[PDB]
């Protein structure tokens, strides 16, 4: 029964969850002033040319977009990685206002949301065995920021009323995440976490510098989604993000200088 709420919220969770107190938690606030420009890093390579969306799902927390991960149809690869990673889905945090929503936080800066990509090891065999593995998953955030329309997420908007509630889905074939993108693939990585339960500490987080833009009106659509199912009490799926965790005994890299 974990959740965003007024009693079951991340500050709960280590309840049920006692890794919610752990030495590699996610998110954590990245601190532009220390951390540190790494030159044995490479280019991100992301490979999402032939990617196969098949679904969006309300699951109660958030909303997934769903991609067959059979075939290295849309992959990540290079940067700190070593191997090739998978895109399974990609999912957003996001806040009631406009001034938070992000998970990471930049200089103490929370984002209006935050878009997480994520990807698992194809060394595992499947996600299931991938986040058993410190190095099973490379999750790819991306912060947003209220300016601009996006019009790569549009599609994503204009679903969301076929999914309001929980546990609903909808055919969503042929999207391409590439409109998600940013122009630059600048960015800062370190070993973390799962940010929701059960918060397995079985990611490298890379996450993006240049946040992309949406427009206030793709935001609103966002909160009007709920956590609750059909038929229930009408509860909005806003602030659906966790706060930072202690960097503790990691460090923060930088690919750029
Ligand atoms: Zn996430």
């Amino acid at each position: 029964h974990w959740g965003y709420g007024k009693h079951n919220g991340p500050e709960h969770w280590h309840k049920d969850f006692p890794i919610a107190k752990g030495e590699r938690q996610s998110p954590v606030d990245i601190d532009t002033h220390t951390a540190k420009y790494d030159p044995s890093l490479k280019p991100l390579s992301v490979s999402y040319d032939q990617a196969t969306s098949l679904r969006i799902l309300n699951n109660g927390h958030a909303f997934n977009v769903e991609f067959d991960d059979s075939q290295d149809k849309a992959v990540l690869k290079g940067g700190p990685l070593d191997g090739t990673y998978r895109l399974i889905q990609f999912h957003f945090h996001w806040g009631s206002l406009d001034g938070q929503g992000s998970e990471h936080t930049v200089d103490k800066k929370k984002y209006a949301a935050e878009l997480h990509l994520v990807h698992w090891n194809t060394k595992y065999g499947d996600f299931g065995k991938a986040v058993q593995q410190p190095d099973g998953l490379a999750i790819l955030g991306i912060f947003l920021k209220v300016g601009s329309a996006k019009p790569g997420l549009q599609k994503v908007v204009d679903v969301l009323d076929s999914i309001k509630t929980k546990g609903k889905s909808a055919d969503f074939t042929n999207f391409d995440p590439r409109g998600l993108l940013p122009e630059s693939l600048d960015y800062w990585t370190y070993p973390g976490s799962l940010t929701t339960p059960p918060l397995l500490e079985c990611v490298t987080w890379i996450v993006l510098k240049e946040p992309i833009s949406v427009s206030s009106e793709q935001v609103l659509k966002f909160r009007k989604l709920n956590f609750n199912g059909e038929g229930e009490p009408e509860e909005l799926m806003v602030d659906n993000w966790r706060p930072a965790q202690p960097l503790k005994n990691r460090q923060i890299k930088a690919s750029f200088k």
